[PDB]
């Protein structure tokens, strides 16, 4: 239950389409969660390898955990280890963490757990989140589950709509704050109710220190998105 990359490259091309389609900006250090995308094929391996039933197409992403020892240079070449581990039940089905360490030379820079679920007043931003906008998200970052681009594939799985993926909405939240960010920043991330899409959703920031906490909401309804904390190490 154990998947290494010795030295994965960074595609500087990827990178920015990654932030053009999220909102975010292309500089010399990657986006926080554009690494979510680069070893995405990597957690994927992992998953769809699982010995027990754990399908990946309709997989939800329930929660993530994101921390940055030090920005990733859009010029370096990563090493990657995921292992997955705590299967609990929950109630929806199986749950399960994905832990992700990324490496630039001997050192870790980057430190993730992701948990997925196998089923067994004015805002100080907007978001508008369409079908084209995922369909490209889904090109970009790589996470082609069909729940987020294939309407008749969303319907089979639950959903009215496709929805938008958790991690596209977890980097668009991040647009104007990002700037503000120091290097050693650990970002956690709640998902609740799903995007479905066409949406406008108002983000709403305070600055509970040092640091911000967030909460994306449905704009008609008021309903929860997801509710997330940055702080400093
Ligand atoms: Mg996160």
């Amino acid at each position: 239950r154990t998947v290494t990359v010795e030295e994965l490259p960074i595609d500087p091309a990827n990178v920015a389409a990654y932030a053009a389609v999220t909102g975010l900006r292309y500089g010399n250090q990657v986006p926080l969660t554009y690494p979510f995308a680069l070893t995405f094929p990597s957690v994927m391996s992992l998953v769809t390898g699982f010995d027990f039933p754990f399908a990946a197409m309709g997989a939800i992403h329930t929660e993530n955990h994101i921390t940055q020892y030090r920005p990733i240079a859009v010029t370096d070449a990563v090493g990657v280890r995921v292992r997955a581990e705590n299967l609990r039940e929950h109630r929806r089905g199986l749950l399960v963490d994905l832990v992700t360490n990324v490496s630039v030379g001997n050192d870790v820079a980057w430190h993730q757990v992701t948990t997925f679920l196998h089923q067994q007043p004015p805002p100080a931003a907007v978001l508008r989140i369409t079908p084209a906008k995922i369909r490209r998200y889904a090109a970009v970052g790589g996470d082609h589950n069909p729940i987020h681009t294939n309407p008749i594939a969303a319907k089979l799985f639950g959903f009215p709509t496709v929805i938008a993926h958790g991690m596209f909405t977890a980097a668009a939240v991040l647009a104007n704050i990002e700037a503000r960010f120091p290097d050693a920043v650990r970002y956690s991330v709640r998902f609740a109710k799903p995007v479905l899409l066409p949406a406008t959703a108002g983000l709403y920031v305070a600055e509970g220190d040092g640091g911000w906490d967030l909460t994306l909401r449905n704009m008609a309804k008021g309903y929860p998105h997801l509710t997330a904390t940055v702080r400093g190490l």
